[PDB]
């Protein structure tokens, strides 16, 4: 599993479960394709995007979509989503965990990559 | 003035010289207009983005180069730049302070709303 | 000044006000000594904890009781307070900006150590 | 294992290992008794410091030798260390996971708590 997602609820003091997180892929031409999505785990995590095979080497985006899970708490935050962009694979293969720690005025985001 | 950035950087514990931020507005059918630029200054802000007459309600995304900043370093970073993508919102006379703390493999983001 | 403190709420987007911050300096036998205290301000800043005369090269520990701000806001948190330990050290004229970013199970605290 | 430490490294963007972290109970009588200590994986995770049994209500303070770990890294870094205080089981008992993610002049903390 190459790309792994964990999210975190920094006024509850949980993970962040149902959040919706969206993985796009950057095209040929400036444009932005969909990669692979999912909601997170009762853990706060998103596992199975995508494969070794099919995580090559480009730009991606995850989307974390924070404003609906805040909303669905009864809280109007700041942002409407978490993003994480970066470029995968430049190295050779590695495995990547994007965390995300929400609160609803600031978020803190963290890769931890590993061979 | 009513938006701000101002972004430091915690491998050096210092202002973000000379790091380059882009702003962005959603218009009418989904697709974004540039809207202001700037680069930070010695003390790791940008004023002046834009006037309250133009900063009206509306989605809009601030860019911030961190990849080119950490590279100026000698620093193998993450992440192509940091984003953060909000709606404004008329509730009273606000000021926007868009603030990002900088690290190679993680970055924090807080907005201060204030009257 | 060379000693700030500035906490700000990342629930409400908003400077903390009246955070009690207490400063202790390491003394000669391994024992903390009580040097400055205040309550942040309206604006979620401390200044005048201390001049250059007396603000020597030493240890230093920050506390921000932040758990009595947030039962003032009718949120329970985790933390006690949040806790900063650190050497000042003379490499010339240095000003110390703690920051704090607050929310109710997570806390980023940040130097900003300029001349 | 109602007591686990996870440890990162922002700079690297990997786990902090070999990190070293120490455990304190508040006593009866405003001292600081030792409770455990350890030090980190391979994973930057530390399992095992304690047991339900052991683990009893009560004020903890958890310290992680940040200073330390990034001096082995050649970098002078800001903080002496991270530190956590917190109060355990309060309200039934909770299985607690302490988050640090560390940079040489900032750190963010978080708490997960499950039950």
């Amino acid at each position: 599993c190459p790309l792994m997602v964990k999210v975190l609820d920094a006024v509850r003091g949980s993970p962040a479960i149902n959040v919706a997180v969206h993985v796009f892929r950057k095209a040929a031409a400036d444009t932005w394709e969909p990669f692979a999505s999912g909601k997170t785990s009762e853990s706060g995590e998103l596992h199975g995007l995508t494969t070794e095979e099919e995580f090559v080497e480009g730009i991606y985006k995850v989307e974390i979509d924070t404003k609906s899970y805040w909303k669905a708490l009864g809280i109007s935050p700041f942002h409407e989503h978490a993003e994480v962009v970066f470029t995968a694979n430049d190295s050779g293969p590695r495995r990547y965990t994007i965390a995300a720690l929400l609160s609803p005025y600031s978020y803190s985001t963290m890769a931890v990559v590993t061979n």
